[PDB]
């Protein structure tokens, strides 16, 4: 039961490997972090593979955007309440998002 309140906002995560349509998928998430996710997973899933044992699996934050830049172009979509619009970033942007989402994911503070 119980009920309180949060609002959030909508964010998109899409993959562009190549330039051909067939290959890239738009995703939708609640918060910015979780979008990243996505991303993030594109290795992880990778990883496990390469790693079973890896129960949480583990390895360069950096060596994981090593796959980001195969890639052909990674972008995402921040809802910003200020104007409810979307601004279309980079996949650098994506790259820090995703290292400061491990980063709290983690601990960080823990409030």
């Amino acid at each position: 039961g119980s009920e309180g309140a949060a609002t959030m906002s909508h964010t998109i995560l899409l993959v562009q490997p190549t330039k051909r349509p067939e290959g890239r998928t738009y995703a939708d998430y609640e918060s910015v972090n979780e979008c990243m996710e996505g991303v993030c997973k594109m290795y992880e899933e990778h990883l496990k593979r390469m790693n079973p044992n890896s129960p949480s699996i583990t390895y360069d934050i950096s060596q994981l955007f090593d796959f980001i830049d195969d890639l052909a172009d990674l972008s995402c979509l921040v809802y910003r309440a200020d104007t409810q619009t979307y601004q279309p970033y980079n996949k650098d942007w994506i790259k820090e998002k995703i290292y400061v989402l491990l980063r709290r994911q983690a601990q960080q503070a823990g409030k």
